[PDB]
């Protein structure tokens, strides 16, 4: 292999990137979006606030422009993500009652039905759990509709698209801690009881020098449960500017994360939330931090580059 497409390729598994599809007309971003990715998940353009700004008006413009490239290079499509309570608008904030409810349901119908049969897999449900276990805090969704909105989103997303993979996404979930627990109670649940759910995927928003050990072990569990697991958004970011300890420091972790998908085999593949450092989310909201991605600011491979390849086995 001589890119990470061919690595994981070789290895039967996806490696994905999230794309901002306006960045598609700079050339060397497309090059490498065409060149080293078998997977596409779009990074905003299939959000609430990017697909349905007012009730019932939606603007696929985005999220089209996303499936397109994925369809015209070959990719597998990811969905991101039908519920969130993050970024929603404020319309739909001002709801309450049945009447967020039938916005949230009509809201998942309409975004998985025009992606039918383009999207492979969903992130139906995002964010659900809080950090220490339990039920996340300062969700809209949590807050009007409670503990039964995500049982009605997965299944308002399985009668639209009867094929889709449908995920339940979250971060600091990694490791085996409360809030992990809270979501296995949660997919135990529901396949014992035959809620529509397919998958789990496992954000990895990591920071440099602190991957979590047991991660395969948390993994391997969740397969268990009869359910795929993915690595969703993995970056790894640390205090800028980089040298040459933090870069190896990061190479080591990328290796960790993608080994430990590699040792379970219903682990997807890995996608990572970007493709340079020069576009990453890090900066802005983590002052003093970034360098977070495969690719710096100039797109040059960072030693995680070698490290992604390695671990996938090429
Ligand atoms: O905040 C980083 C990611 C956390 N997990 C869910 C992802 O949707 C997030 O992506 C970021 O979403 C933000 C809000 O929509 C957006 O401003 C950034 O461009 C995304 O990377």
């Amino acid at each position: 292999a001589t890119t990470l497409k061919e690595a994981a390729d070789g290895a039967g598994r996806d490696f994905g990137f999230a794309l901002d599809p306006n960045r598609l007309s700079e050339a060397q971003y497309k090059a490498i979006a065409d060149s080293e990715f078998n997977l596409v998940v779009a990074e905003n353009a299939m959000k609430w606030d990017a697909t349905e700004p007012s009730q019932n008006s939606f603007s696929f413009g985005a999220g089209d422009r996303v499936a397109s490239y994925a369809a015209d290079t070959g990719k597998e499509l990811y969905g991101h993500t039908l519920v969130w309570h993050s970024q929603l608008p404020d319309w739909a904030k001002n709801l309450n009652g049945s009447a967020f409810e039938s916005a949230m349901v009509n809201h998942v119908t309409k975004v998985a039905d025009h992606f039918e049969g383009k999207v492979a897999s969903w992130d139906v449900v995002n964010e659900a759990f809080a950090d220490g276990g339990g039920r996340r805090q300062d969700s809209a969704f949590q807050q009007k509709l409670g503990n039964g909105y995500i049982e009605t989103a997965f299944r308002a997303a399985r009668a639209a698209d009867p094929t889709a993979k449908l995920c339940i996404n979250d971060y600091n979930v990694e490791g085996i801690n409360a809030k992990s627990n809270s979501l296995y109670d949660l997919v135990k649940d529901f396949k014992a009881r035959g809620v529509p759910l397919d998958c789990v995927g496992f954000q990895s928003h990591l920071i440099v020098g602190q991957v979590p050990g047991d991660f395969r072990q948390n993994l391997q569990r969740f397969a268990d449960l009869g359910v795929d697991v993915r690595i969703t958004e993995l970056d790894i970011r640390m205090r800028t500017p980089s040298d040459a300890t933090k870069l190896a420091t990061q190479a080591a972790d990328y290796k960790k994360v993608v080994q430990a998908c590699m040792q379970v085999t219903r682990c997807q593949g890995v996608t990572v939330w970007g493709i340079t450092d020069k576009y990453s989310w890090v900066p802005d909201v983590f002052p003093g931090e970034g360098a977070a991605l495969v690719w710096d600011a100039s797109y040059a491979k960072k030693p995680a580059y070698a490290a992604v390849m390695e671990a996938f086995g090429a």
